[PDB]
């Protein structure tokens, strides 16, 4: 029963996407009815001009804004020098290689991982809107190693079935980055697509000490984002496993190194939280025993060092303590402030409905003659009545919203 | 057999050679000694001649004992991980150097041949002997020795009979990753090696930290022979669809880096200076074979043999290298030494052998002053001519260990 953390914004996308469509219903409800009380000729000054442009013009903004809102998704970027690692993290939380991660592996450029709700999987290049079809790991990798035109800093976006890691269903981007030591201005190509992010993941070698270029370019990141979300993955702990005399010495340097980094060198979080964003893992050894276990197979021979189920666990650990970070923040980033925009196009939307309602209360009160024209001020009188009181339902989902998933 | 055994070979021809010297150049300062205080003899051999054979003997000693103890280094460098302490054990078949000793600490660590049945370290500073039967004990105590700081380099003895190159006095030196203050501080402490290994990581590319450093190695020596070990190899394999490509650029630039950058072989011979190996491999196949079980569980790539085919010959070339340069390096400029004392000695024999005849010759008084200078050229002429035969043998070594 894998309540994986990130529902928590599939749930949140899925409320703020059903009041905007009940309000694009209610807004063009509300425009078909101001159009109709608008065009009567034995109705005068009831129905406003400056009421009119405004109740067309929110029907057009909200349909874009339901557009926008579709798309919404959590990304996370991860970066380090090559041969890190980063392509094999991200297979690993896909629980198959989706990305290609040998040794030469084309780097060059940004590869994004996103689910599309085909079983066929696809790519799309810049410049071009075509589906470029993708048939396998290999094909996509033995595709991009013929291309030698391919640009540097470029994007491509894979498209996966969702059906094949949980992940890519819960409306969450992974984005693995040219390698940190061989592009030099990586932090001028970050604005195409990754300045964005939400979590960003420094997949550092343990096998190494953290290099200036790697922390250099986190630097560049943090100097012109908010705190940002900066979680350090020292892979490959395995290979230092293998001597245990050194064991405890050898992580209490690199767990040292990488506190002191975000603690004191970052300054974007402080010493007891930090303890939940370095990680010691062996993303090769999580591949194989997920990749093995959904075959059917048990765990048998994954484990190329003891220590294995420590490692798995302190997986296991990052997944959900990254899961659960990434959704609050990107709820919010990605979802305050449509909210807050509701508010006010309700809050004037229904001020419209309250003079529309008002002035034909007092064209029955004190210019009024007919029992064919009153019995139409009654009409209008009660219709702007029902719809003011469709306004303060929405008002109040949105309030339910706000306080369920905006703290 | 071992191609080792050259080095050895002129050792023992060698430190011979020069004991005969003492002996020869001893005897003949014993003699310009005599004649010269000899009061019935005036200027038959002077104060000069006197006081060149006792330099001569006083300095023959001090190289002989100097001469017996050098031996073949060889140094390995590269950056943290790439499997330097791996390739020396692979070499020695046996984990006799510890990993994440150099991830803790960044000392230098050789492996020398030590006579006895139990391996033991030996510190700088110190003349204590600390003894290890286990690597794990070895493993252990090089962690807990606090005293373990930075260029301090311990010597780890190894039995010589547990592995043919300490036998055949071959000294391997690890040393701290160029990932440092490593800079100045080599000097005489590595650069005293005669072939420098290049351990590189085939999972990146050759990276600018190890070519700095052989840079600045080359500029203060000259001709220095290298290897370069494209190490992890199994890496490269384990993805054949970028395998080819892979190989190629590390053949590309590795042959660029040695024939063009260092200068330091030709493109023909550069062939024999770069290798594609997986030390770990190599180690876990030998010292799985120490024990005489088959081989098994030891591939981490398919391509496992011709990794191994590789070392090999590399092992040989390696060798091959370090036997006829050691032998040169460490030896020619003593036998250049050896050859003008020689000729300086035989000259100054000579020089009284002659003082002696123009007296017989052209002042002779009593048949007991012409008895006492005929002695003397007889006495001459057996020492001037003993330097002959050493002279001969001495060029006949160079004929059969010194080929130009
Ligand atoms: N032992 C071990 N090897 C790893 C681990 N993670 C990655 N690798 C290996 O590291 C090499 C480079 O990994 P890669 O996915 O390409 O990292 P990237 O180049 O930055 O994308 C590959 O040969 C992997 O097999 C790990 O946790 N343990
Ligand atoms: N897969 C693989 N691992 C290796 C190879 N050579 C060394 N290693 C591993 O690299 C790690 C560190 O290498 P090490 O031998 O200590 O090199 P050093 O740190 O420079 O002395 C060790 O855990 C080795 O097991 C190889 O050829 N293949």
């Amino acid at each position: 029963e894998p309540v994986s953390p990130l529902k928590h914004f599939v749930l949140a996308k899925k409320a703020i996407t059903a009041i905007f469509d009940q309000l694009l219903e209610f807004v063009t409800e509300g425009s078909h009815f101001v159009e109709a009380t608008y065009k009567n000729p034995e109705l005068d000054r009831i129905a406003t001009e400056d009421d009119l442009v405004e109740m067309q013009g929110y029907k057009d903004k909200l349909s874009i804004i339901g557009e926008v809102l579709s798309r919404r998704h959590m990304k996370v970027a991860f970066f380090g020098r090559t041969s890190s690692g980063k392509s094999s993290v991200i297979n690993a939380m896909l629980w198959d290689k989706v990305l290609p991660s040998g040794i030469g592996h084309i780097t060059n450029c940004f590869l994004s991982v996103e689910g599309t709700d085909g079983d066929k999987a696809y790519l799309m290049t810049e410049g071009s809107d075509e589906k470029k079809s993708v048939k396998t790991v290999n094909q996509l990798a033995h595709a991009l190693h013929m291309d030698k035109d391919l640009k540097a800093g470029c994007l491509v976006r894979v498209f996966w079935p969702k059906a094949k890691c949980a992940l890519l269903r819960d409306d969450l981007v992974l984005v693995d980055s040219p390698g940190t030591d061989v592009t030099t201005e990586l932090d001028s190509w970050i604005d195409k697509f990754c300045l964005d992010a939400d979590v960003f993941v420094l997949v550092a070698n343990s096998e190494s000490t953290l290099m200036n270029t790697e922390k250099h370019f986190f630097h560049k990141v943090n100097e012109r984002l908010s705190k940002p979300n900066i979680f350090i993955l020292n892979n490959r702990w395995d290979a230092s496993a293998s001597e245990p005399e050194y064991m405890e010495d050898v992580r209490r340097q690199h767990m040292e190194r990488c506190l002191h980094f975000l603690v004191e060198e970052l300054k974007v979080v402080n010493a007891l939280e930090a303890q939940n964003r370095i990680f010691f893992v062996s993303a090769k050894e999580v591949l194989s025993a997920r990749k093995q276990k959904a075959q059917g197979m048990p765990e048998s021979g994954v484990a190329l060092a003891e220590g294995f189920h420590a490692r798995l666990q302190e997986f296991q650990n990052f997944e959900q303590i990254f899961e659960e970070c990434i959704s609050q923040s990107a709820v919010k980033t990605k979802f305050e402030q449509h909210t807050i925009r509701a508010k006010q196009i309700l809050a004037t939307v229904k001020n419209i409905m309250d003079s529309v309602n008002l002035a034909a209360e007092d064209k029955r009160h004190y210019s009024a003659r007919l029992p064919k024209e009153i019995d139409q001020l009654e009409k209008i009188q009660n219709n702007s009545k029902l719809l003011r009181n469709k306004a303060v339902q929405l008002e109040n989902e949105l309030e339910n919203f706000t306080k369920q998933f905006l703290p």
